[PDB]
């Protein structure tokens, strides 16, 4: 088994279809959206009783961000919101109704950004991605609530309880095991490459003396370990810092589109480029518009904590589906993976498939928690008998 | 009383020699350096002879960071490096002959920037800022010690035992009560308006739901609430995240004028400009010279906690002088502060001088600790009858 090097790439708020549900023209076996039988879901205000919004194709590069809490992902996914008057915390019915009222209750118009994807052509980075390698259409963020608790999920399979982005409580750390600890303890590598801040601060247990040497400043030392060959068993690459301040701006796709050129090429023409499996993923779906209902049967909560009043989330709901890519030259291109033949009926693929399957991969000894020991783990996308030679050397500039 | 509105920049790592000590020669009152009686500082190395080093006026724009950690500071001020093996925590003889030793000792040929200052025509916004204003030059850093110490006595008057940048006890925070708290409790506003992760969420207790929406987006917020008049009581700038795992690379100075001139032309176009005291220091001296043997005498732990060890630190001993600007309409223009007039006769100024101030411009009932009881407050700056009215309003673009 040819993996020796698994890279992990965590995007911001942007759901499946809104990034990639378009590309489903390029290739049908994408659960994607189209243009004849299409999406929508519908508006209420006072002026008008209803508006039908069609899921289209013409999101701009630059567009606010969408609400994304615990609570707003409640009305998006039930159609109907929160009431701590009247709590309905399983109300049965994820029809993925609520995401253009969600929007425009947030921010009046902003049903336009949440009910929009992107063209391809738009996209020209991720279009050569998913041509040349891999994407998953059925993995959802780990948590229906907002970036922290999913980011922790990403590295630990659990958020221990938080449903929220509470500075409090990040900056004192979370203290369960992390799948950094896993392979440490198993005598692996791991580095975490950050540019600004990293969330991966928030876990208390990377502050003991030994874990903070293997934090490395992006510019000097990502493309330089890439270079050499040095790159360690398990590379995270973090690029922004969480404003815990931050109590809808706009923004830009195209930094994050950078950003991924900019990694896989250096990973494309490391001496590693054998050894590697490269994940890119989103923490969640930002409160974009996504069809596919979120799982609510057989999904486990990781450790028996609940999360914080009004909601007492018993996270068991997944989130939002989100784009992940898998990338290596041992993955024949153009492949789609849809839910795993992960080890349980209702296992599902979520971030927790990421500990999961470095757990497999270095067959290390335990799971973290009941949701890594469920989630489906993708190893199987490493199918070939030899690398692919021709990986595209570099990637378009983004637009 | 004119002053309602109280404005804090600190900025990093620089002397009072080093950024100010070449203005005596345009006002004979600055206790800085002269060419005629010249400051020097002798190196000892084993190839060469014992060489004297003169400081000098030749400060590059951009220079390497020289040491700054307790240690470093131990062996500049006292002229001998600390030893474990034979602990000498108080010395008694601070004759400021270690900076060149100690810059060689942490990086051949790093002497030359350590001992050398700007020419005042070099720093044209700090130098109107001179000549307008008001500076204070016998200013100390409150300890001997690295960034983080220093910057939690700016606002706490103490450092709850820190004399090192400790990652984990920065993000654990420190519960000390802070003067944001004195503040609050007497019906005082305040407003922290940051770039990057602010360090003055390094205190526990700002971290409380309701402190944390007096934290601002300095891009988003500050200059709006010049313009408006709507500044707090009490405004602190934040500008630079502190890197937390930088477990002596170069920088420019210029990046800090640029910043000082922006903030100061804000404040100065403001309809509070006539209510307005500015204050700008920087947290502690970056190893560059100074002359001014840092008192030991007199000088009182503010808590009762010890540092860590192995210096077992007992915050008897200032740190050095750094630059200090006063700056406000009602202030006449090249003025220079000396030493204070009370309240003891072995008081400083320092950072805890800010909030004694503060203390005791808003007549707050109780001082946060004994340093912030002992050191000089700076109220007497405040001399004008009426505000002046031809304070500049630009200043020279940074060379």
């Amino acid at each position: 088994y040819p993996i020796k090097t698994i890279v992990v790439l965590v995007q911001e708020n942007r759901s499946f279809d809104h990034t990639l549900g378009w590309f489903k023209e390029l290739n049908r076996e994408i659960d994607g959206v189209t243009k004849s039988d299409p999406k929508s879901n519908t508006v209420s205000s006072s002026d008008t009783n209803s508006l039908r919004v069609v899921f289209g194709d013409q999101s701009q590069y630059v567009n606010p961000d969408p609400g994304h809490s615990i609570q707003d992902i409640y009305e998006q996914v039930f159609g109907k919101p929160w009431d701590s008057g009247k709590p309905d915390p399983n109300p049965g019915h994820p029809n993925m109704s609520g995401f253009a009222q969600n929007a425009e209750r947030n921010k009046k118009g902003m049903s336009s950004a949440v009910m929009n994807g992107f063209k391809p052509n738009a996209l020209p980075v991720y279009k050569e991605l998913v041509q040349n390698f891999a994407i998953c259409d059925r993995w959802f963020a780990s948590v229906p609530a907002s970036t922290q608790p999913n980011r922790l999920y990403v590295h630990s399979a659990t958020s221990h309880g938080a449903t929220s982005n509470d500075a409090a409580l990040l900056l004192e750390g979370f203290p369960q095991k992390t799948i950094f600890e896993s392979l440490d303890e198993a005598g692996f590598s791991f580095g975490i490459y950050y540019q600004f801040p990293p969330s991966t601060l928030f876990y208390r247990n990377l502050r003991k003396l030994k874990y903070l040497t293997h934090f490395h400043q992006y510019g000097i030392q990502f493309k330089k370990d890439c270079k050499e060959g040095k790159l360690p068993n398990y590379v995270v690459v973090e690029q922004r810092w969480f404003d815990l301040l931050s109590t809808h701006p706009s923004h830009d796709v195209s930094e994050g589109q950078k950003l991924v050129k900019e990694v896989y090429e250096a990973l494309r023409s490391s001496p590693q480029w054998n050894e590697i499996l490269f994940i890119i993923t989103y923490d969640e779906h930002g409160g974009f518009y996504d069809h596919v209902p979120t799982p609510v049967d057989g999904v486990p909560n990781p450790d028996g904590i609940l999360g914080p009043p009004p909601y007492n989330f018993e996270f068991n709901r997944l989130g939002v589906r989100v784009p992940t890519f898998f990338i290596s030259p041992w993955i024949e291109p153009g492949t789609v993976i849809h839910g795993p033949n992960g080890p349980y009926p209702r296992s599902q693929y979520e971030h927790s498939s990421i500990p999961a399957t470095v757990k497999t991969i270095f067959k290390l000894k335990d799971f973290l928690s009941k949701r890594d020991s469920w989630a489906g783990t993708f190893e199987s996308v490493i199918t070939r008998d030899s690398p692919r030679q021709d990986c595209p050397e570099t990637l378009s500039t983004p637009i």
